[PDB]
C-alpha cells in the first residue's frame, strides 16, 4: 500500500500520487539530448527520474534509482509522486511497496 | 532479536529502542519541503532516516539506508534506535535482524 | 519488451536499437589498451559501455553497469541503443526488460 | 572454509582468526558516542568494523561492510581477522566463505 | 564460457587467461602489510584485485570487485586475466560467466 506520510507529502505539491504501479522497464541513457533515468509501467507509461549533482539530491536521487531498479528486477510495486508538467512526467518521490 | 551492544548503545542516548519492526515501505523524496528517506512499518508508523554530508555520517547514513532497503525488499525485521523529539521520529541507529 | 520512449530516444541518434538481448557475460578490464566494461550476448556479440568522469555521465554510466550486471547475473533481457561506429559497438543507452 | 592466504595474513598481525562465523546482525549507528558499524554472530559475539576516510581504507572498509551485510542477509559464513585490543574487537580483515 | 573479446584483450598483455574459475572466498584486508581485496578458487589458488584511486581505475576496480563478490555469493563462474609477475597473481580483468 501507500504510507500516509508518502500521500500527505505528495499532496503538499503540484505532483500527482500514482499508487501500486508495476514497473517493467528501467533505462539509463547518456545520449546528448535524452540523458537520464526512465522507468516504464506494464501499461507502457514512462517517467523520468531527475539526477542530483549536490547534497542532498545526489544521495536521494541515488536511492530513488535503487528503489526503481529493485521494483523492476524483483517485480514489486511502487508508489510515485509525479509532476505532469513534463513529458515524460518527472518523479519527485518514490516509495517501494512490495505487499 | 536485538544485539546487546545495539540495546546498550541506544540506552546511552535520548532515543528509544524499537524491537523487531517489519518495514513494508521505504521512500526517497526530493521535494523542496520534504527531502529525505522515510520508512514505514506494517502498523503504519513512519520514521525519517537523516542524511550525512561529511565523514563518517556520509557512509554510516548510507549503510542505514542499505539496511532499511533490504528489510523492505526481503521482508526481514530490524531494530531501531529512534528519537521521539521529531515527527516523524528520526532513526539514529538501525540493526538488520533477520532471524 | 522495449518501452516506446527507449525506442524513440534511440531513433533520435545514429545508434541502432538492439531488442531483447540475453547478456551472458560482463567484464571489467583495467589493462592499459583495453580499459572498460564489456558485455556479451549468448550469440557471442560484445559491446562496450563507456564510463563517465563527470556529472551526469558518472551516475548514468554507473546505472548502465548495474542494469548490465543484473541482466547477466539474473539472466534477464535488455534493450540496447548501440553505435556501430566502434568495435566493439558502444552502448549509449540500456533498458532492463525482464518480462 | 578459510583461504590459506587469509589465515597467513592474519597470523602476521596481533589479531586473532575467527573461522566460519555466522553473522545474524549488522547495524549502523550515527549516535555521537557510538558512531560505527557493528556485526554480531549467532553465538552472541559482537565486532566493530572501522571506517576509512582516505584511499585505500575508504574502498576496503566499504568492501568489508558489503561482505558483512551479505553474510547477514544471505545467512552465509565469514572468517574474521579481529584485534582483541578493543571491546568490541575491531575487524581488520573479513572473508566471505559461503560453503 | 569466455567471450572472444575477453580472450583476445587478455592475449594482448603479459597476463594469462584463467577460464571457468569457481571463486569460493573474497576478502577485504586493511592490515598495514596486506591491504587489499583477495579472491580464492575452490582449488585453493588466491588472486589479488588491485585498487584504483583515480578515474577510470576507481570505477573499473569497483566493477571487478562487484563481479568477484557476485561470483562468490551466487556460486557462479568467472574468467580471469591474471599477471603471474606477482604473488598472489594480480587480476587485470574479470568476466562474470554464469552459464
Ligand atoms: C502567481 C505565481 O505565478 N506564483 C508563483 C511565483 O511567481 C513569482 C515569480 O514570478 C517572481 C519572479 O521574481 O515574481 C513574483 O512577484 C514578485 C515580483 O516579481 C517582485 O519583483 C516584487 O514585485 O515582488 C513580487 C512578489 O514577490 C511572483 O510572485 O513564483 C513561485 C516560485 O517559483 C511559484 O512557486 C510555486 O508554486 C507552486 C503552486 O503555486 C508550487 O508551490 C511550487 O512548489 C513545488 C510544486 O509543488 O510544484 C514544490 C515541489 O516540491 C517542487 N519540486 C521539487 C522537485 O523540488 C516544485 C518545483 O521546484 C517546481 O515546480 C519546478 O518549477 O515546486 C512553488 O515553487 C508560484 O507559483
Ligand atoms: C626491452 C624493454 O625493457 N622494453 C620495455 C620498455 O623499456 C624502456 C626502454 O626501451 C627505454 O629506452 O628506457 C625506459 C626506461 O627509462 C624503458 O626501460 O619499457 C616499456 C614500458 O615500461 C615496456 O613495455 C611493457 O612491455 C611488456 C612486454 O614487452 C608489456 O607489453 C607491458 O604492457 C602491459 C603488459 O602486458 O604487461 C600491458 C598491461 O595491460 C598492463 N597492465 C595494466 C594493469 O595496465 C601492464 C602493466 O602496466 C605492467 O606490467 C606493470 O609493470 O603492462 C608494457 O608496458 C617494455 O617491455
Amino acid at each position: 500500500g501507500v504510507s500516509k506520510t508518502f500521500k500527505d507529502k505528495c499532496a503538499s505539491t503540484t505532483a500527482k500520487l500514482v499508487q501500486s504501479v508495476q514497473l517493467v522497464n528501467i533505462s539509463s541513457d547518456v545520449n546528448k539530448d535524452s540523458k537520464g533515468i526512465y522507468i516504464s509501467s506494464s501499461a507502457g507509461k514512462t517517467w523520468f527520474i531527475p539526477g542530483g549533482q549536490y547534497y542532498p539530491d545526489n544521495y536521494l536521487s541515488n536511492e530513488m534509482r535503487k528503489i526503481a531498479m529493485a521494483a523492476v528486477l524483483s517485480n514489486v510495486r511502487v508508489n510515485l509522486c509525479a509532476s505532469e508538467a513534463y513529458t515524460p512526467n518527472h518523479v519527485w518521490a518514490i516509495e517501494l511497496a512490495p505487499h
